[PDB]
């Protein structure tokens, strides 16, 4: 039954959007928050979704559970640990998971995320704890894992700490920086704090990726490339509305982090037209298949592979070409990237 019954590579998925329902119950219960339900699947139906909704509808999902996970020191380590385990079942051999350390913080973070009262969990140790849970996960379930840290469009004041956090924990899982949280706000790509952070990223050798084009115009995709100096684009479906941009990214081998199921459940893509990925497919574009938020979207990597092959006619060779490009574009050192490529080359025959 499963679509691509071979090893995979994932470069786009949010930790704070890949938490087991049961683990949220456990913590919400043990802390004093209570969720809109007390049964696993019950909680999985209310904070998840089976049909496309609007932005605020989507955003509300986080409002439910995040206050239950964020703040607790061992809740963060457990979610990271359980994350690696999840990828194992999906058959992923290499995965880059991202997140905003600040949105899990409850100390030294203004404003303080999701209401939440003050405390002592500083952003700095939030990522260190994720590192830990991630590394244990790697050794216990057998998946290679790296972490990307996220900046938030609306809160550019946190950006400097992000790059610093990336440089401080270099190697120890964190290999890149990201920009997330509503590319729709005017001139957000160009906010000084954001551009200075990415400028710092180049100056200290930390890789770069930017959410852009999912629901933003081609221009935001262009700002991400020309100003912030990205190496990869999250989604970036809208770069099609600008041909010299597209034509240029094609010859420059830009990597697109695609999440087809997600683009549906968020409205990014209308079922009326043909997904932006078939166009990429037909143009031999360097892109990857990604889950994004398995919790909110009640999916798994397979969910996305099923869709590409079911309603888009994706063949097993396209899936291989795809994942191999994913490995070339990963933010892995060259030695570990060769090793990774090699693995997939032998296993893809
Ligand atoms: C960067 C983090 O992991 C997050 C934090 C979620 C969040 C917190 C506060 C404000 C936020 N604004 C967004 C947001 C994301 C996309 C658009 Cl087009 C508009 C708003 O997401 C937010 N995350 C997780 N999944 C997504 C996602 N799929 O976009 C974002
Ligand atoms: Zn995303």
């Amino acid at each position: 039954t499963p679509a691509f019954d071979k090893p995979k590579v994932e470069l786009h998925v949010h930790l704070d959007g890949a938490i087991k329902p049961e683990t949220i119950l456990y913590y919400g219960k043990r802390r004093g928050i209570a969720l809109p339900a007390d049964t696993p699947e019950e909680l999985q139906n209310i904070i998840g979704m089976d049909k496309p909704l609007t932005l605020p509808d989507f955003l509300a999902k986080f409002d439910y559970y995040m206050p239950a996970i964020a703040g607790c020191r061992d809740a963060i380590k457990r979610i990271a640990y359980e994350f690696v385990e999840m990828k194992a079942k999906d058959g992923v051999v290499y995965v880059e998971v991202r997140y905003s350390p600040h949105l899990l913080a409850n100390s030294k973070v203004e404003p303080i995320p999701w209401n939440q009262a003050e405390g002592d969990l500083t952003p700095d140790e939030v990522v260190s704890l994720v590192n830990q849970g991630l590394q244990e996960g790697e050794r216990d379930f057998g998946v290679k894992v790296r972490s990307i840290l996220c900046c938030m469009r609306h809160q550019p004041s946190w950006s400097s700490e992000v790059v610093e956090l990336c440089k401080k924990y270099r190697e120890q899982t964190v290999v890149a920086i990201d920009l997330a949280g509503d590319e729709t706000i005017e001139g957000s790509s160009l906010f000084p704090g954001h551009v200075q952070a990415y400028a710092e990223a180049v100056k200290s050798g930390v890789h770069r990726t930017v959410h852009a084009g999912e629901v933003g115009s081609a221009n935001v995709v262009k700002e991400a490339v020309d100003t912030l100096k990205t190496e990869r684009l999250g989604h970036g479906y809208h770069t099609l509305e600008d041909t010299t941009l597209y034509n240029r990214l094609r010859q420059e081998n830009m990597h697109f982090e695609i999440c087809p199921w997600s683009s549906y459940l968020t409205g990014a893509w209308k079922p009326d037209t043909e997904h932006a990925v078939i166009r990429f497919k037909n143009d031999q574009v360097n892109y990857s298949l990604n889950t994004d938020d398995p919790l909110i979207f009640k999916s798994t990597l397979d969910t996305d592979y099923q869709m590409t092959k079911k309603d888009m006619g994706f063949t097993e060779e396209e899936f291989k070409r795809l994942n191999i490009n994913a490995a070339k574009s990963s933010f892995l050192p060259e030695d570990e990237k060769k090793e990774l490529l090699d693995l997939l080359y032998k296993a893809y025959r």
